[PDB]
């Protein structure tokens, strides 16, 4: 029964990264219009990178501020939030 234990556990750990959908984050891979890169949540000192893709159709370059709008397993939805 240790594969069931282990999908749990993967489960568990997708629920952990959609809890993070209720949080900003800071893309350091280009995420174009139609396309893949990568993202950091703002907790920089104590978070892990992920795969991201443009949810709002947006050219999303390195070094800008972004809303989690969706997530799927290692692969967050992203938008240019850029919050004060």
């Amino acid at each position: 029964g240790s594969h069931m234990l282990e999908s749990s556990a993967e489960e568990s750990l997708a629920y952990r990264e959609d809890d993070l959908r209720g949080r900003l984050g800071k893309v350091i891979t280009a995420v174009p219009v139609d396309g893949f890169g990568e993202v950091v949540i703002e907790g920089i000192g104590g978070t892990i990178s992920k795969s991201a893709v443009s949810f709002d159709n947006q050219q999303i370059s390195y070094g800008t501020t972004v809303l989690v709008v969706d997530i799927n397993n290692g692969v967050l939805s992203v938008t240019p939030h850029e919050p004060i």
